[PDB]
């Protein structure tokens, strides 16, 4: 059995059946496997073919598509043609070999990707823009370097501007919000050239969508998650654009409640992909920034304050020692007692004292419990 039977079979079935990568592997496994099963004494070859499983059509098609779309000439053609182009691009980025797509997108210093962005800036046909957004989302699922490239490019700027411009397009608005929530889910780079396009005004816009809404209701929570993605890598207290937007207008109860729910769930809505050096928790960091200053801490009403306190203390007392979340919740409490009148109400405090006493008396030899220990010892201020 040839040492490269696997990739050869994969390529052949791919090109001649139009099947997907995974489904090609599955088909090969089915045929070879059942042949091995039914016809005994055929196992030596079949098992080797199966072991082998563990230029191409897709590569050259990516070459042709990326080259043609970078020619913009695509603005002076029939919408159906470009539609087929972007459809094929999407299908390739979704169903072909991941390594091929990674290799092709990163060619000539991401020339193809950047050309696709520069093209997206000029294309105003909604269908083509939608397809382009989908393709970008497909690229984000490949590698984090492409995310860094896109967040370094002019794409987020054009997305924000398009969002504030074409508000009467719910679908493209949802997808734009999603792509934006994806490119800002890395938290790697901050270009202040985009801050001139995505500042406190854009934050006020998103918050206005969250609070008031548009004339399905699947754009409000996506705007929330977008605010989470944006505030993932912003400043701390006084130089934060979103926190500035919250400082200007603190009459946001719906958003605060949404944050209370998101904190109650515990899960991160911004953590979508699995890349190296994972970023911080969105909701926790957001609430930390909220209680990094009283003015932003005002967004939680008298009721929502006690509620949030209860949920936080609950998470602290429920999280076992060694968890990488308990430290963040303890930090949030330490910020809440420093930004809010916690001593005035003293709600959920008798249990909090027992929680601190139990946490400090933890004989855990772990480093995480140690960090939680120094944090808690710092929080012990009379």
């Amino acid at each position: 059995v040839p040492r490269t039977i696997g990739a050869e079979l994969m390529e052949l079935v791919r090109r001649n059946t139009g099947l997907s990568h995974e489904l090609c592997r599955v088909a090969i496994g089915i045929i070879v496997g059942h042949i091995q099963a039914s016809v005994p004494a055929s196992s030596p070859v079949m098992e080797q073919v199966l072991l082998s499983l563990v230029v191409c059509h897709d590569q050259q098609r990516l070459e042709v598509i990326f080259a043609d779309l970078a020619r913009s000439w695509a603005l002076y053609e029939d919408e159906g043609v470009i539609r087929c182009y972007l459809e094929e691009l999407l299908h390739i980025l979704t169903d072909a070999d991941p390594e091929v797509c990674k290799k092709m997108c990163k060619r000539n210093e991401f020339e193809s990707v950047l050309a696709l962005v520069a093209y997206y800036q000029m294309e105003h046909r909604a269908s083509l823009r939608l397809l382009l957004l989908k393709c970008f989302g497909a690229m984000c699922s490949l590698d984090a370097a492409i995310i860094s490239t896109l967040v370094s490019s002019v794409l987020p700027v054009e997305l924000a501007r398009d969002m504030q411009t074409d508000t009467q397009d719910h679908q493209k608005l949802c997808y734009s919000a999603l792509i934006l929530a994806m490119v800002f889910s890395m938290g790697e780079a901050v270009p202040y050239a985009h801050y001139e396009h995505l500042g406190t005004p854009f934050a006020q816009f998103l918050l206005n969508i969250v609070e008031d809404g548009l004339p399905t209701e699947q754009l409000p929570d996506l705007c929330v998650n977008l605010l989470l993605a944006l505030n993932l890598h912003l400043p701390a207290a006084d130089q934060n654009v979103i926190m500035a937007a919250l400082s200007k207008h603190a009459n946001v109860k719906i958003f605060s409640e949404k944050l209370l729910l998101l904190l109650n769930r515990g899960d991160d809505p911004v953590r979508i992909f699995k890349h190296e050096p994972q970023p911080p928790h969105s909701v926790l960091k957001f609430l930390q920034d909220v209680f990094g200053s009283p003015a932003t801490a005002a967004i939680f009403y008298h009721t929502d304050m006690m509620a949030l306190i209860d949920i936080t203390v609950r998470h602290i007392a429920d999280l076992s020692p060694g968890d990488k979340l308990r430290m963040e919740y303890l930090s949030l409490m330490h910020a809440i007692v420093r930004t809010t009148p916690y001593l005035q109400h003293r709600h959920r405090l008798p249990d909090l004292q027992a929680i601190l006493r139990r946490i400090l008396n933890e004989e855990e030899t772990s480093p995480q419990c140690q960090m939680d220990r120094m944090i808690v010892r710092e929080m012990c201020k009379e």
